[PDB]
């Protein structure tokens, strides 16, 4: 017996933008701006950044109207920023298992992005295999490299597959700040200790078990992922959650 | 500013049992029965099935009191069933990406469980690899198997690593009904086309994109998984969602 507006509020607080969209879209008592804002947030949590740029004109209209930013990055950077928002949302809803499984794709992309900052032509040292198979290092081409970090990588006699693990090791040989390397070393241990087992195994898992296993809270891992992203040139607000900011905007409209 | 009961109703509808639990603990207007039931549901979605058995005495009381089943399977079967109702919850909230990633371990466990029925000594042919690595087949060991299924498996030449795809192939050589085999072949393609890239890559993805890729909805894949579970001796209500049933009990108590 809760009102349409009361239900909207609650869903916002748990970032249930799909459900919040269903309600507002199906009523008459809401602005066109709210349903567009909730369509935007919903498509964000479906990892649809293309929506933001396809409707960039209407997006800039609302930005001018309410004096708020809804898009802080160019397409490539926004892809990664948006994904981390979804990551923080799952964490705030205490979906720890979901959070953990979501770490792998963004970790790989950040690792690749950071390496390109250290070796610009890193694509040339990569054999692109078919979609299922892992890409492989061209160790033979890497010996001829003028890049000092690349040369350090070959001598070990590592295996060819390009995993997040091998990329993590590659980072350690670069001139990136130790804080960046430390975060990556810690996220690499994260992958082995909690992420990889949670793929074939069905085990009880929560925040307390995550902290017990790794020695750190989930918030620490999230913030370290953010620090990697921010250092790589991606803007992410770590003191003011994007979803919370937009939720407050939507609330001030119907309240 | 919705009331505590109005908010609790909304949270239950989206199975936000963590938030629902915290609201009900810090409240004054809810009985201790509702509190325990919400801890139960919260621990379920944290894949903690041990909670049900650690408190089976108190659980049994509420069962006979309110004429409801809170526990349907023995331990080994209940943890697989519990994972599935968690899987169904994510589906109903249209967390399609999270749903997809969550399919991997339950599929792997169901396939292994089915193999166990056809090959009683299946664990004698598996090398429990250390640490991060995939488990592997003992192909040399498999040759002396009196089991025709095993013999035909090694005869075809495969990868050492044991994946769900590998177990799926193994299933086809067993004595299982064809309907179960076709079910597993369908999910096998689900792994390859959707589940595998979504655990690795960052892509826009929702209910519609799953349909374009597979020709089926998420509910279909849920039901295929359920069909396997039921066939293997696991009880799971496909008509009455467990979480919906317990939610109704809770509602009727504070209403
Ligand atoms: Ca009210
Ligand atoms: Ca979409
Ligand atoms: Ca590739
Ligand atoms: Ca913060
Ligand atoms: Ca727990
Ligand atoms: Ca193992
Ligand atoms: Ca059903």
């Amino acid at each position: 017996n809760a009102t349409e507006q009361e239900t909207l509020t609650i869903l916002l607080d748990v970032y249930a933008y799909y459900q919040a969209y269903q309600i507002v879209k199906a009523s008459q008592f809401f602005s066109d701006d709210i349903i567009f804002l909730l369509e935007l947030l919903k498509e964000r949590r479906e990892l649809n950044v293309d929506f933001l740029f396809q409707n960039q004109v209407h997006l800039q209209e609302l930005e001018l109207t309410y004096h708020i930013s809804l898009l802080d990055n160019a397409y490539e950077e926004e892809l990664l920023a948006n994904y981390i928002m979804d990551l923080e949302a799952k964490l705030r809803n205490d979906h720890i298992i979901d959070f953990v499984r979501s770490v792998s794709p963004i970790l790989y992309r950040l690792l690749m992005r950071l390496m390109q900052s250290q070796v610009a032509d890193i694509n040339d040292y990569i054999y692109d295999a078919k979609n299922d198979q892992y890409d492989t290092w061209k160790f033979d081409k890497m010996h001829d490299s003028a890049n000092p970090f690349v040369q350090n990588f070959v001598a070990k006699g590592r295996d060819s597959k390009i995993t997040s693990r091998s990329l993590a090791d590659f980072i350690q040989l670069t001139d990136l700040p130790q804080a960046i390397k430390d975060n990556i070393l810690l996220l690499r241990d994260f992958e082995k200790s909690v992420r990889n087992p949670l793929a074939h195994l069905i085990k009880p898992f929560d925040e307390e078990e995550l902290h017990r296993t790794t020695g750190f809270s989930s918030q620490t891992f999230l913030e370290k992922i953010i620090q990697l992203a921010v250092f790589s040139g991606i803007h992410y607000d770590n003191d003011k959650f994007y979803f919370d900011k937009v939720n407050e905007l939507i609330k001030r409209i119907y309240q």
